[PDB]
């Protein structure tokens, strides 16, 4: 049957939807967290998806998206702030999609400046995956330690942080 | 004709069955090996895996599953044990499949632990991409170097092993 | 409409193709570049891809494939060559496909010598996402710090570049 046929690759190619997601990151100095900015764009894989900062999980929902992701403050990593060397990433996301989601992956890039040049020292990252179910809210916890003090100088405590997004899941 | 076309797409979904699989390991000190726990789980993607332990390639054949893991303590990756900053994570795989798989990737994430800290030093990791063709074993050599000594206490021997598995090949 | 599902998901399939290309590369010591050589070959997802040393824009769409891929020495990393600890890896490329792509990530993998040993120092990459339209041509700024200097010796400067290849698109 086609029918039935049309149906499997209706499933098949949902669960072979994968997506990198880019979220230009700050590491504020003295926070120990990455702050990211409010911002709203569309993927040709995930559809619409707003960072909205602040935002309770009821809140979340009224936003009109597919994934609304709001950082969260909740120092769920130890850290001594003065230090600058580890700082959290860590950010909920509301799944207002018709099927499970799985949060799996985070890398942590340094910003290439104007100058041309960007922090190299050891960069470790570290996170807990997380799936989140249809209209639910989930943590992603995150973060990534570095070999040397941060610092604002020459744009070195700018990032791209990518979050790797799956309808796979296991 | 729709045949085709249908007949087309299905390869091509094939085609884009994308997955990390997420294997927790331990590096177990003293021994310059991640160990893995026989574990038995589904992937949307992959279907069914199992990793067994000390099972020879005929042994692997007679599990029942898509996919069969099994680590090889076959020292692929030259260390000195007592340092403990080299571990070998070194597994073959049985493809029980319709289709040539390749492992591509691999990425080692220090585990957070009970008290939100996680190791983070260099982590650097090195692997020899293998193809593995229907019912055939292929070993994926892979290993994991540190910049600071590993130790079992606070569970800083503790990572969740990612290995890209892919249909695509090339 | 049969008609109108097919057409959607001949989308989505694209819209899921993803692809991690490995290209074998060389820290040419004293020249703060990775270099990589000439080569052809098949992806089972992007299709023909060359790598042509030396070519102006207008000479890779003479280029028969469907991806073009050329390095560009182009200092487009400040570094200072000496020193050995960065190299830049950056190229460009033609797109001579139906469908705007995008590189929207870069890891460099120390390769495995003979004597089953790799360069384990820190490793901190960094690049620039771009997205190319179809037969335009654009580049991927992207490089390497290393924790210690690069050198020839027992094939230490030998690596594997995996670029991150995707048509979904934000």
């Amino acid at each position: 049957t086609v029918t039935k046929t049309i149906e499997t690759h209706t499933d098949n190619i949902e669960t072979n939807m994968d997506e990198n997601l880019r979220i230009p990151v700050t590491a504020e100095v003295g926070s120990g967290y990455f702050k990211m900015t409010d911002v709203s764009f569309d993927s040709d894989t995930l559809g619409k998806i707003k960072i909205r900062n602040g935002k309770s999980d009821a809140q979340m929902k009224e936003e009109d998206a597919d994934l609304v992701i709001t950082p969260v403050e909740g120092r769920a990593l130890e850290v001594t702030v003065g230090q600058n060397l580890t700082f959290e990433g860590t950010f909920k996301v509301w799944n207002n999609t018709s099927r499970k989601i799985n949060i799996t992956g985070m890398q942590m890039v340094p910003k290439i400046n104007p100058s041309k040049a960007f922090v190299g020292s050891s960069n470790t990252s570290s996170f807990t995956p997380v799936s989140i179910d249809e209209d639910e809210v989930g943590t992603f916890v995150c973060g990534t330690t570095f070999g040397a003090p941060i610092a604002a100088t020459a744009g070195g405590n700018l990032f791209d942080m990518y979050v790797h997004v799956t309808y796979s899941g296991t």
